[PDB]
């Protein structure tokens, strides 16, 4: 299957990993491949909290934060608490062929800078 690109820029505690159903808290920056930013929790003023692995965020996010639903994968490093990463997510794992104009265009790849701040409120 097709997976997102995950590059660790800062290692976490290598102990606290999130799994489907868990609640996570992260800070993130979202930009198009042309460098143009489309979303950012840091600029909004608060970290984002959500349930991962159940499709309540884009599929690329669920995969990165739960290590492919616990299945893992080829070249798919784990993200623990305190980990900074860069997520590259293809259209099929983002907003697909139609996209969400005028917020995001069709057939669009997305690049995220994410920092895992907490798992299950801790």
């Amino acid at each position: 299957e097709e997976l997102p690109q995950i590059e660790i820029v800062q290692e976490g505690d290598n102990t606290t990993f999130a799994k489907p159903g868990d609640t996570v808290t992260i800070h993130y920056d979202g930009k198009l491949t042309n460098g143009k930013e489309f979303d950012s929790s840091r600029k909004r003023g608060k970290p984002f909290t959500c349930t991962v692995g159940v499709g309540q965020v884009i599929k690329g996010w669920d995969i990165s934060l739960t290590n492919n639903y616990g299945k893992g994968g080829a070249n798919l490093p784990k993200i623990s608490k305190g980990t900074k990463a860069i997520l590259t997510i293809p259209p099929n794992l983002a907003y697909g062929p139609r996209g969400i104009p005028p917020i995001i265009g069709p057939n669009e790849t997305l690049v995220f800078e994410v920092e895992l701040l907490g798992v299950n409120g801790q």
